[PDB]
């Protein structure tokens, strides 16, 4: 299992992109994609457009966004969701 090898790989994303938390239910826009260096693990720097976080925009000595005290937060894709088919465009 290494930049898909054994097990398919469904992680689309790189910036720009929006994923709703699936414990807290709230939408989160990605700054930052890839590994931190406070945890060993990938996450993705989000963003909220209010204090409703745990991050101050960035932590230790990597930058993964900009924003208010306790305004974004870090999860991980597996711990994040997003929509992605079309459907009837009609409604």
């Amino acid at each position: 299992g290494s930049s898909g090898s054994s097990g398919e790989g469904t992680v689309k994303l790189h910036e720009g992109s929006q994923v709703l938390l699936t414990s807290s239910n709230e939408m989160a826009t990605v700054r930052y994609v890839g590994p931190t260096d406070f945890a060993s693990g990938i996450w993705l720097g989000l963003e909220l457009r209010s204090a409703k976080g745990k991050n101050d925009g960035a932590v230790g000595d990597k930058r993964y966004f900009t924003c208010k005290p306790n305004y974004g937060v870090l999860v991980r894709p597996s711990r994040v969701t997003y929509r992605g088919i079309s459907g009837p465009s009609s409604g």
